[PDB]
Formats: structure tokens, C-alpha cells, sequence
């Protein structure tokens, strides 16, 4: 271990949730969650878009 | 005109079909025709790839 301070994990301070780009989740392998085109990207959850 | 010779318009005589490359068809201004999840690049006709 070798590290006092917060532990986020057992503390509940999160600081790096912002690193996020984009999160995709498959069931079966074959069909996308967010399906039925719900999303402006309806293949995958967007979080950071830098283009 | 100052062209004789076979007129595609009404000859039925297409050879540059194949320069296409993608089509994006947008019903509504909003959404796109396919629409739901149905091809391998959902939103756009592509028709020719290169890289």
C-alpha cells in the first residue's frame, strides 16, 4: 500500500471521472444498449467529444 | 449540345456509376432515413472505401 491520504474507493472522494471519452456497452455481442437510436449517438454513450 | 453520340440522359447508356462514394440521405433535416441501427456505418450510404 505505502500511501496515506484519501482512498477514494472506501472514502468517497473521485477526482479522475472527468478522464472519460466514451462508454459503449454490448449485451450478447451483438446488440447495443443504448439501441433505439435513444442517443444523439445512439451506438454508444459519449462523455468528452474534442473534435 | 455540339455532342453526337450515345446521351445517357434518355440512351440508358451509365458508365459513371462507380465514381460515387457515400450517400447521406436526411429526412426531416433531423434524421437519417436508415435511421435505426442497420448498417455498418449507420448513418451514410458509403459505396466506395479507400483506407
Amino acid at each position: 500500500f505505502t500511501y496515506s491520504g484519501t482512498i477514494p474507493y472506501l472514502d468517497g472522494t473521485f477526482y479522475l471521472s472527468h478522464t472519460f471519452r466514451k462508454v459503449a456497452i454490448q449485451f450478447d455481442s451483438s446488440v447495443t444498449w443504448p439501441g433505439n437510436d435513444r442517443l444523439l449517438t445512439p451506438n454508444e454513450f459519449e462523455i468528452k467529444i474534442s473534435v
